[PDB]
């Protein structure tokens, strides 16, 4: 599913995001559209032979297992594929692991490189929110 971004803004509200460990909506919706735009299909291999998974590209390096990164942990205990549904929840749950970490949302290199220290709340324009 390829979310609207005033849908997918809602959601991730809905689901408590908006403001969780600090990190208001518009950072949550900037790291899903340069993470993968908005696509809960999409996934990308890393170099350490594990895969990014879904709207927030979570890693099977760490946070789901994908039977394919060996020695590899799964600290949200889903396989990778509840990370590409149409339904957001598996995501958002791990994503909340994932941003308590103590890393905070420089977990994600997208909102590091293209979110961070810019007006995120520029992704909620025009939301009824």
């Amino acid at each position: 599913k390829v979310f609207g971004r005033c849908e997918l803004a809602a959601a991730m509200k809905r689901h408590g995001l908006d403001n969780y460990r600090g990190y208001s909506l518009g950072n949550w919706v900037c790291a899903a559209k340069f993470e993968s735009n908005f696509n809960t299909q999409a996934t990308n291999r890393n170099t350490d032979g594990s895969t990014d998974y879904g709207i927030l590209q979570i890693n099977s390096r760490w946070w789901c297992n994908d039977g394919r990164t060996p020695g590899s942990r799964n600290l949200c205990n889903i396989p990778c594929s509840a990370l590409l549904s149409s339904d957001i929840t598996a995501s958002v749950n791990c994503a909340k692991k994932i941003v308590s970490d103590g890393n905070g949302m420089n977990a994600w290199v997208a909102w590091r490189n293209r979110c961070k220290g810019t007006d995120v709340q520029a992704w909620i324009r025009g939301c009824r929110l």
